[PDB]
């Protein structure tokens, strides 16, 4: 199981937010921690992506781009899985030290987005997603959002995406395989709308950060002000199965 051996070997370990849970919840503190957690997670997402089979087949300029565009979606999918495996979807497990109950979902002003992520988390259980299906689907998510004007070398990207779909095919393997593929691709598509709502929220917050006492880390601020608007303005779009 060469491919799956690799995906398991490179899967990131636990990442903490550094949040002060021994203090009353406040919008400012909760979002400052979400931003810090995001910066911390981005570091791991980059190291993970660069270690994926065939990733070096991509043009160097397309490598960071694909990571930046897919970052939110990758985080959402992984968080949903952690929430399912750790707390049976009872709460959103952003990090061991940043678990969201409904009060925090409300305090964070990200309630609608959080409920959708809780639903995604429940889906992992309802569809009985296996750890191996999770790993392969998460990898495919990295190759699911591209620019309309094209990547430096679109062909290398198209080949890589096809190969990851083939690997998902193998993990699944007739009618039974078809039904499963339908379920998984539907689940994958469902991550994009959620990531979009989070992109919009992060963007709006960054623009008003100076007035809400929210602090934005260097790399995150860069992605949110440079890459995210490309997605929100329609220049960069997700690749839906359906
Ligand atoms: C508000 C902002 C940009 O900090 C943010 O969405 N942060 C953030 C941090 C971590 C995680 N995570 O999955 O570990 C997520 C999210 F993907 F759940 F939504 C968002």
């Amino acid at each position: 199981p060469i491919f799956l051996n690799v995906l398991e070997a490179i899967e990131p370990g636990v990442v903490c937010a550094g949040h002060d849970n021994n203090q009353p919840d406040s919008f400012a503190a909760l979002l400052s921690s979400l931003n810090e957690l995001g910066e911390r997670q981005l570091v791991h997402v980059v190291k993970w992506a660069k270690a994926l089979p065939g990733f070096r087949n991509l043009h160097v300029d397309d490598q960071m781009a694909v990571i930046q565009y897919s970052w939110m979606g990758l985080m959402v999918f992984a968080m949903g899985w952690r929430s399912f495996t750790n707390v049976n979807s009872r709460m959103l497990y952003f990090a061991p030290d940043l678990v969201f109950n409904e009060y925090r979902m409300h305090k964070s002003r990200m309630y609608s987005q959080c409920v959708r992520m809780r639903h995604l988390s429940q889906e992992f259980g309802w569809l009985q997603i296996t750890p191996q299906e999770f790993l392969c689907m998460k990898a495919l998510l990295l190759f699911s959002i591209i620019p309309v004007d094209g990547l430096k070398n679109q062909k290398f990207f198209d080949e890589l995406r096809m190969n990851y779909i083939k690997e998902l095919d193998r993990i699944i393997a007739p009618t039974s395989c078809s039904r499963r593929f339908y379920q998984l691709t539907k689940l994958l598509d469902s991550v994009q709308p959620i990531a979009r709502e989070l992109h919009q929220f992060a963007f709006d917050l960054l623009i008003k950060s100076h007035m809400v006492s929210v602090d934005f880390p260097e790399m995150m601020a860069e992605i949110i002000s440079v890459q995210v608007p490309k997605i929100l303005s329609g220049k960069v779009k997700p690749i839906y199965f359906h």
